[PDB]
DNA sequence: CCGACTGCGCATCAGC
DNA sequence: GCTGATGCGC
DNA sequence: GTCGG
């Protein structure tokens, strides 16, 4: 594709950002600008033309100057050659760990993938999983197997309930060919804005989904949100799928829209959109959208009846998912 | 120049 | 136990 | 690191 060689490049440094500096907006514009670039649709021939995009500024544009110039950036070269910042980054790949633990685990000289193995006591429960199946958590997701899967989740649903709609979001309504993770939106009548009439209306399901051994495996599980590990059933003789990410929100139904807007993204569209509605005055999250006051508080929730009702709101032309991958 | 940067659920820890 | 802050991941 | 005001 693209200016992958660019876009990779900025990637790779929001990661280092990220991981082993802990500057977050370094972070998150760099991801910007991956993001902006990414969609741009001419082979970048020069930071000039690169930094009339927005996100891009001059640091930027003398970054990909040099890699268009040479083939690399050699702030990235040391930083790949640092003992130190290369397994911070390493140890960030294990779902569970983050900047934090990876620095914590390098400082007692915990480093490598055996490391990690040989010092399971040290890591708590998702940190554990995550390492468990850090292979497979490695691996894209045909759309082949996410209809499958989609399948299995929206029948074991209906069972427990006919009432429930389960909606798979994420890359796989946005039309990916592979998705990283398994998205699934959950509603229920019983659960609103106004009132929860049934206890455990996300645990029956999650349940359901044990029973039958779809969910192998518990990251993080509450009221709304549950984290975890899935897995398709083989055939005889056939070698098993990889474990899968699963994660379900269960979203009050007179919220669908803003729900599956959210859960659909893409992060930087989110991101985007939401930066976009404060600049019209309102906030958006998974809920609701709502005014803001000039005081600088979120008043009241608007009225919703689709997703375009949203776009509306903030005066963007609507974009179907297939359009929101950025 | 420089404040502002999207928004939030769940796990964990600190302090009481 | 609680509250509030931080870590981590959507 | 970028940028609107
Ligand atoms: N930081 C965030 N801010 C706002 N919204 C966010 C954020 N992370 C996420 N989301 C929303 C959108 C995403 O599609 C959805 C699922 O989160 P995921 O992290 O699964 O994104 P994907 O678009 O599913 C790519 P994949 O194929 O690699 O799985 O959750
Ligand atoms: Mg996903
Ligand atoms: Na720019
Ligand atoms: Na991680
Ligand atoms: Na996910």
């Amino acid at each position: 594709t693209l200016n992958g060689g660019i876009t990779d490049m900025l990637t790779e440094l929001a990661n280092f950002e990220k991981n082993v500096s802990q500057a977050i907006h370094k972070y998150n514009a760099y991801r910007k600008a991956a993001s902006v670039i990414a969609k741009y649709p001419h082979k970048i021939k020069s930071g000039a033309e690169a930094k009339k995009l927005p996100g891009v500024g001059t640091k930027i544009a003398e970054k990909i100057d040099e890699f268009l110039a040479t083939g690399k950036l050699r702030k990235l070269e040391k930083i790949r050659q640092d003992d130190t910042s290369s397994s911070i980054n390493f140890l960030t790949r294990v779902s569970g760990i983050g900047p934090s633990a990876a620095r914590k685990f390098v400082d007692e000289g915990i480093k490598t993938l055996e490391d990690l193995r040989k010092n399971e006591d040290k890591l708590n429960h998702h940190q554990r999983i995550g390492l468990k199946y850090f292979g497979d958590f490695e691996k894209r997701i045909p759309r082949e197997e996410m209809l499958q899967m989609q399948d299995i989740v929206l029948n074991e649903v209906k069972k427990v309930d006919s009432e429930y709609i389960a909606t798979v979001c994420g890359s796989f309504r946005r039309g990916a060919e592979s998705s990283g993770d398994m998205d699934v939106l959950l509603t229920h009548p019983s659960f609103t804005s106004e009132s929860t009439k049934q206890p455990k209306l996300l645990h029956q399901v999650v349940e359901q989904l044990q029973k039958v051994h779809f969910i192998t495996d518990t990251l993080s599980k509450g009221e709304t949100k549950f984290m975890g590990v899935c897995q398709l059933p083989s055939k005889n003789d056939e070698k098993e799928y990889p474990h899968r990410r699963i994660d379900i929100r269960l979203i009050p139904k007179d919220q669908y829209y803003c729900g599956v807007l959210y859960f659909t993204g893409s992060d930087i569209f989110n991101k985007n959109m939401r930066a976009h509605a404060l600049e019209k005055g309102f906030t958006i999250n998974e809920y609701t959208i709502r005014p803001l006051g000039v005081t600088g508080v979120a008043g009241e929730p608007l009225p919703v009846d689709s997703e375009k009702d949203i776009f509306d709101y903030i005066q963007w032309k609507y974009r179907e998912p297939k359009d929101r991958s950025e």
